[PDB]
């Protein structure tokens, strides 16, 4: 856990980040991102490999199959969902929501993003900017 309450999730979310960056996801981003060390990173990758999630091009890099991008950007919607969430309806302060959907991502449901999608006045871009991937593919 520890706000990287489901590290499958996290580690595809990071490359949806470090691809967003416009940065290359080398395995030292996403240690480091995450604070795993190499040996493990590549451990929960080889891992993730094996589940269809990820794929080791010649560039090394990792990459997201169907799958792994498919797993990435719904839990980008969801935690930009929520960003809307706190702002918008909850009202947490600016500053902390980011650390706060960053774990609420991985527990908030489809059926829970609809009614938000829904009720919240604005879902085109979390508080800070960010597009929200996979509205078309959620179902609203
Ligand atoms: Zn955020
Ligand atoms: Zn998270």
């Amino acid at each position: 856990m520890n706000e990287l309450v489901d590290t499958t999730e996290m580690y595809l979310r990071t490359i949806y980040d470090l691809e967003e960056e416009g940065v290359t996801p080398l395995r030292a981003r996403i240690a480091e991102r995450l604070d795993q060390s190499g040996p493990t990173v590549s451990q929960t990758v080889s891992r993730m490999e094996r589940d269809g999630l990820l794929r080791v091009a010649g560039d090394r890099h990792l990459e997201l199959t169907e799958k792994g991008r498919a797993l990435a950007i719904a839990v980008m919607r969801k935690h930009r969902l929520a960003e809307r969430l706190l702002v918008d309806v909850i009202g947490l302060p600016w500053e902390e929501v980011h650390a706060e959907a960053c774990r609420w991502e991985h527990v908030m449901s489809e059926d829970v993003e609809r009614r938000l999608v829904k009720v919240l006045n604005n879902p085109t871009t979390s508080p800070f900017g960010n597009p929200i991937p996979g509205l078309v593919e959620l179902g609203v």
